[PDB]
């Protein structure tokens, strides 16, 4: 990968060592991006469940959300291999792998453990590893979606094909979104790749404005919420 | 303008040394890219006739047409100021003016001409012209259509800030296009720009899939066909 600093660097040196699972899944490969599509299609707000027990949660978001995002990295955002597994097999949802993905035995963790797709990272990748990754993804018919941050991330997205792609625009430090520089990029990007804009649940009135800016889906994030009803109508409301 | 070779350059030096007018338009600016966008709402095919006696024609295409693309270009395209105002003067439906643009006078002739939008060429411009034409036309109101030829060129347009484009993908001194690199810059442009494709009248059966691609409309040239119903005709069985 990219040689970083802080925590990124720790996180980054830590799955690199993250050891592989034995395991094997339950159902084939439910596409989250052709999800979207076919949710734009038939006018459903398109939204992927951003979770930080968790099965009861994937339960109920099953039957409104496009997707499910599940945590698996372990020091610094509480995840677990297992949590994933089990979510994975007692939902019918594509389930997208939330993780720094470094090294392709974390893609077969993903495709072993039920997942239907992985996040990738321009900003902790070479172009080289990026574009590697992104195809050993493919091999097990994932297409993965790519987490872009500013400029040089997009050049280097559209220039190995990437087909799924999501936009931060975040201070990988503080956490914030600059809203003008996410709103730059997804104009940039083009209109037959699948654009993903994360947001968190307090600027859910945005999404209006976004879907008329090509935004085809939404990565929305519930804050300090607990509730997944409560989540959802707030959601719904707006 | 950039350096150039060829009748392109020739093109380029004439334009630069084009005299202006001192026409007073006769109708306020209709937007053809608006009325491309009112066209696909209503789920009707928008086409920009290329026209190629010009009056008769403009009349009979006025009904069917999303707008008129008039040639203005002297010596090597046939076209006169003279023959678009009188166009201009005599339909209501959005006016291209087709010509190279190398300077802002042209764009101030387009205007007092009556047509309603003109055509800017990334490729014979510099970058910093061509943004400078760009806000220059949208002073008359007038959003440019910017004709694009191939990846460079839309990098140049999308980081300006073009809404209004026109694929080519042609060879500048044959004519013709590349027809799969076409395809490969429509679907490299933002879904938020408005996007024409250039089409041959034989082409006609490719118009769906374009529209599935993602293109809003279609600057079409009718070839050697001298009938206007026949050329309407044709196109209004294809669909
Ligand atoms: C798998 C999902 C991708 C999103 C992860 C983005 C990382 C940015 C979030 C901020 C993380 C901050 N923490 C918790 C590590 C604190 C570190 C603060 C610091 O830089 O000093
Ligand atoms: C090359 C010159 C192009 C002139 C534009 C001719 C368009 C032909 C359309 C004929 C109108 C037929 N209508 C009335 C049924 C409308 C068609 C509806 C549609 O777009 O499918
Ligand atoms: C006229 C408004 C601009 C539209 C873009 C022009 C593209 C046309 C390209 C085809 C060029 C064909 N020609 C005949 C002009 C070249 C031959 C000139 C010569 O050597 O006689």
């Amino acid at each position: 990968p990219r040689y970083l600093k802080g925590w990124l660097e720790d996180v980054v040196q830590l799955s690199l060592r993250r050891p592989s699972v034995h395991a094997s899944r339950q159902r084939p490969i439910i596409s989250l991006n052709e999800r979207i599509l076919e949710f734009n299609k038939r006018n459903i707000t398109a939204i992927i469940a951003y979770y930080t027990d968790p099965i009861e949660y994937a339960k109920y978001m099953e039957r409104y959300a496009v997707g499910l995002s599940i945590k698996t990295e372990e020091k610094y955002f509480n995840g677990s291999y297992e949590m994933l597994r089990k979510i994975a097999s007692s939902v019918s949802i594509p389930i997208l792998m939330n993780d720094f993905i470094v090294k392709e035995s974390q893609i077969d963790d993903a495709y072993n453990l039920g997942a239907d797709t992985v996040l990738l990272i321009v900003n902790i990748l070479t172009e080289r590893e990026l574009e590697s990754l992104l195809e050993y993804a493919r091999s097990y018919g994932m297409e993965p979606l790519i987490l872009i941050n500013d400029e040089n991330d997009l050049d280097i997205a559209l220039r190995i094909g990437a087909r799924f792609i999501v936009i931060f625009s975040m201070n990988f430090e503080t956490g914030e979104i600059n809203k003008e520089n996410q709103r730059k990029l997804i104009s940039m990007i083009p209109s037959n790749v699948v654009k993903v804009a994360k947001l968190d649940i307090s600027e859910r009135n945005e999404i209006e404005e976004l879907r008329k800016l090509g935004v085809n889906a939404f990565l929305i994030s519930s804050s300090l919420m607990r509730n997944p009803e409560k989540i959802k109508e707030l959601i719904e409301g707006s």
